[PDB]
């Protein structure tokens, strides 16, 4: 799985949001 | 990369933290 932004990329599903280095992701797998 | 309940395996690294179903996870790659 991955974190992104500002979606996740065809295929994932998202679940979720991540916490990382001081900004918030989308959490896609 | 993967969020956990309650830590991250051993050889992965907490990279930060994820939210989802209204709990708190360990984000680890
Ligand atoms: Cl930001
Ligand atoms: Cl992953």
């Amino acid at each position: 799985c991955y974190c992104r932004i500002p979606a996740c990329i065809a295929g994932e599903r998202r679940y979720x949001t991540c916490i990382y280095q001081g900004r918030l992701w989308a959490f896609c797998c």
